[PDB]
């Protein structure tokens, strides 16, 4: 095979779309292999700029195509340089821009700890014809800085693995596995905006929903709970635009569920308190000891749910 | 005709847009036919990368164009390889990315069970000049995994059928039918998010709407029902962004309809209870036996509506 | 002139955007004219696939360009075949995809009855150099089926007319008129979703707004009407995302107007009832005979407004 | 210089985006200059269709590039004809489609009276090498018709002016000014939809906010004003999606401001009426003469604000 | 190296997207270097228009590619002129259009004072082979005018710095640093729209929330505070569409936080006032001296928070 050395530079990571679970990564790729010795004008290496490499490719120069596996849509490439040394090595430098995708598990939404994965693999040549020697990822632009609400932490993990493509084994009998480079960049979500915009207001809504039992008569406490339910409904919408449709529940969706549960349990308890009287003579105070018991049970529920 | 063998690899299915009834499918296509024996440099097969196939096509090589019938917009193709063996066969490998469309029947919205259809057909050569022998679809990347809220279940159904184009019979007298490949991938929607975000909150709203009859006087129970109607209105909006405009009603839209019906039937019943008095002396308890009859009728309605 | 025969095939009509008054039409166009006899390899006709027609065009073959007049944006063309018979005729087959536009009058919004218009006209050759003989439109894919909320009814109307371009008369003295093909596909909007989502809920809101006069005192009936107005406001928004900004009023906007009018007329009547007392001794029942007169006038208003 | 005559045809103006202050204009451009006499096949003029003009341009034909100065993004050109007469003149006909921009002053929002400006200027040749003789704009398609909510009024104003580019004076010593064509199309916004959707409902909200002073006690009138403020808040949002962020206030934003001012002045006046009692014995009627004075002052404010 | 002189002209800055922290800059770039003397037809300089420069580039002319570092997506270039003087200098004039990005710190949101940064750097040639001599930025189109809600103030700051690329040092031993031009355009946000749309309405909401303590009994003051909280919730949403997710709090988000704090502190104080009675005989006036103390503390909080 041909020993190909890659040096991926990351310019910036931007536009991390949580709803679509995609992100956009800019930067440069510098692939370098070796070939036969060639003659250049002077001792200096030749610079082959874009839209003119095609004359060299139609001349017979071996320029492989390196594609991104996990990309969404066509990667919007820009300028490209094919720098030709006369000692033998050929260097393909290109700028890439594309939307990449990952799994992006969302069990803990505001306190999330995710990673951004770049995958590179030759489109046509397998590991018997093109082998990745090593990659050095230069994430010095975003090594210790925060993009949007994501704090990039650590360096970039590099890994070279041989992926196997069983769909291509009908045209290649034995050699049908490809050398893939994986680049992993960790990212920790900053939870401050969610903390002061969704979590603590909903805690205040929960305390206000607890405040129904301090009232004195029945219609006023029903109307208190109804306008409280209105608030919880409105809040549920606010969360929609912050995270996609998930089979599980996150922290904020669990808080919405707890708000609905608290308010409707209060309404049902108030109804059962009102219809407690068989002949309309009994006072209703024995069941209304939930001024100091219902918040305690709610705190126990929250403490269990945190762990 | 020419026997063409296709091997479609599916990389990932993403972005299933329910409102537009489209979805995006990435992956590779490997078409393979046979031709005259040719000579290559060495015994090894020749690899013809992208943007250089045109020299071979202008030289006179037969490379058919395979289009997607059910695609929405232009399919955003990427890299392509035209691998030439010297024993005779020509292999056209290409990467595709495009938005596909299907019927996507939506009778049961959250408990839906849909399929994703890929259709492939030659644009110009009919079955008398190009015949699809067989297709093996390698859906091993998403065989037993869930994309977004869709759990992909089973393998990919393959079918080769001869579709007939009557619009082209004016230029082709007898042979005007084309061989189309259909690839069917089943998908079952995960109903959990809808279950805890729309169905059970609306059930709590229904119980709260039932709670009007436990009040004691008239203006308070009218205001109770009015703020309850407000909630149902708000909920109706939340559903809009989850499913398109349909002639029929789904489960959630039927729940909104049942909420409106319950609240307005309660308001009309309360009004008729108030105006039951001919001279203002009669008590109103005979018509207010709906504390234990109106929910029973609603449960009967729901049980009939489920089946 | 040259007699050109067109056979437009319609694959699917999708994405009818009411707010933008555009729609997207896929399918194929098959133009066919006649020319000098030519020699082909063998007796079989020659197939000229895409991205290779340019060699024949630079060789000197007459391939006219047919553009779409009413299109919005560039029509996203795909594959194209230039099928050359040796008996003389040249057949240009191409696939088109583009957003088309029409007037789309919206007097009756949910019970609308619209049409989809495709217009085709040569860009450069007038009727003295290129004449459309006839068109057969093959709308067999959507002849008797419903797209989105639009039920396609009937076949496709064909018409050939000579349009006149006065802007081009400075460069062409007498012959400056072009032969345009118009294809009309009727479509009837399915009113069910609007009927059970906007019309009947707003009727329930109207009845609830009528329900104010059954109350007994003043502050409660003012608050009843205020929360009712809140509902009407919310509903007005829901309609915004369903139809564009229009100088006139549709059915649903007239229902919103009637809701505002009913509620504010009720508020003004209640205020005038309260201030009817010169010395605070008169009872207010003479002006509150609108329990059985205000709905009757509203029904008369609605019956007049329907016709 | 070379005398260039332009004849701009306007097909349709659509998609006037008020928030972005852009609009989309379709149509054709017909540029015509004169040159050396040439020989054509026969006496007829030659038609040079698109994607084949490049052979004539590489042959040495002078085809200038005319760009649009005020365009947003790349103007999506379509088909183009380079019609060559043998008597000497060369005619460049092209179809354009692009998003144009203007200042679009918005002092009176619903009763606005705007214009749509098209600017054309050669990219490379100044007025010493290419001079625009005259332009005739053929706006006969939209001369007396209304697009969206904009009624196009009058014809299209034509003007040829020499614009000066000081950035290019480092490479051109004296001749660095360019001949620009400006095309002005007036448009009057139809105010009906805003009149019955925002202005008159907000007037009803204003009258309902005036209705607080007719109540009898304090808590009910505070709650009346609070639910009224809720309505005004909701209305403020509805306006957001109709006009961009502006330093000044339009009519509708002034109505929102007047609604907030009326309601909060009523709340402050009610509070000062309640705390008017030094010992709780005084009646509060002297300050509540605003049943017939507060609307009069509001009418004076509105009459001053209109002029 | 080669001395390259740049003269950037700015046509217009538009579409400053605060949520994405990007902006769009149109205009022209005029690069100029020197080379060997050449012969042109006549004494006049040669004009090389677009899509024909490639013949000169394949002939062997040195045209460097200048890229934008901070751009988002591919910069949508338009027409380009390569003006060749016979005295030796080569002038590359091109039009650019692209979305640029900056840090855009948002500590004070409505009273913001930002800058727009354009960065230009050769893609392939380092400072040993191409050196930027000087840049004159001609921002005369927007020198003293306001774009959208941004008032452009001052001229454009020019700076030439040598940036160092450590990722490219594996292919270049010592010379691996590039000359970058930075263009800084200051912009001050106009705070009027936010001042009369968010700040003063929320101040009125704060005063209305203070108004709870003037009521007389308990259930009415709880319901007053609940409908007030509803308003604050609604307002929080309005702000979402005006600024992105930030770790810190701006002015308007601090006002939302203060509204929630004031209302929930009022609710807690009212609850503690109600449960102040050990046996139900004590009057509650000592803790309700916050009619003239709670606003004073709120004013102290606001005065501290401003500085
Ligand atoms: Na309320
Ligand atoms: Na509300
Ligand atoms: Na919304």
């Amino acid at each position: 095979p041909v020993d190909v050395s890659v040096s991926i530079f990351i310019n910036k990571i931007y536009g991390v779309n949580t709803l679509e679970q995609t992100y956009k990564v800019d930067g440069y790729i510098v692939a370098q292999w070796t070939g036969k010795p060639r003659k250049t004008p002077g001792d200096k290496p030749l610079i082959v700029e874009n839209t003119q490499i095609e004359r060299w490719i139609n001349n017979g120069l071996w320029v492989p195509a390196l594609e991104f596996i996990n990309v969404v849509g066509s990667p919007d490439t820009g300028n490209k340089r094919l720098m030709l040394f006369p000692d033998g090595r050929v260097i393909y430098n290109a700028r890439f821009l594309g939307s990449f995708s990952n799994d992006m598990d969302f069990r803990l939404f505001p306190f999330d700890r995710q990673q951004f994965v770049l995958e590179l693999e030759p489109f046509s040549y397998n590991n018997q014809q093109l082998r990745f020697s090593d990659i050095q990822v230069y994430t010095e632009n975003i090594d210790n800085e925060e993009i949007d609400e994501w704090w990039i932490r650590g360096k970039a993990s590099t890994h070279i693995s041989d992926i196997r493509y069983d769909h291509l084994s009908s045209v290649q009998p034995n050699q049908n596995e490809f050398s893939r480079i994986t680049v992993r960049i960790d990212a920790v979500r900053n939870p401050s905006y969610y903390l002061w915009s969704f979590i603590l207001p909903l805690g205040l809504i929960i305390a206000a929903s607890w405040s129904v039992f301090w009232l004195e008569s029945f219609s006023e406490r029903l109307q208190t709970s109804f306008t409280l339910m209105l608030t919880v409904v409105a809040y549920a919408f606010y969360t929609s635009n912050i995270l996609p449709r998930l089979p599980y529940t996150t922290v904020i969706d669990q808080m919405i569920i707890a708000g609905y549960g608290s308010i409707f349990a209060a309404i049902l308890l108030i109804i059962f308190a009102h219809h407690r009287q068989a002949n309309g003579v009994e006072d209703d105070l024995l069941i209304q000891r939930c001024r100091l018991a219902f918040p305690l049970g709610f705190l126990a529920i929250g403490c269990v749910l945190v762990i």
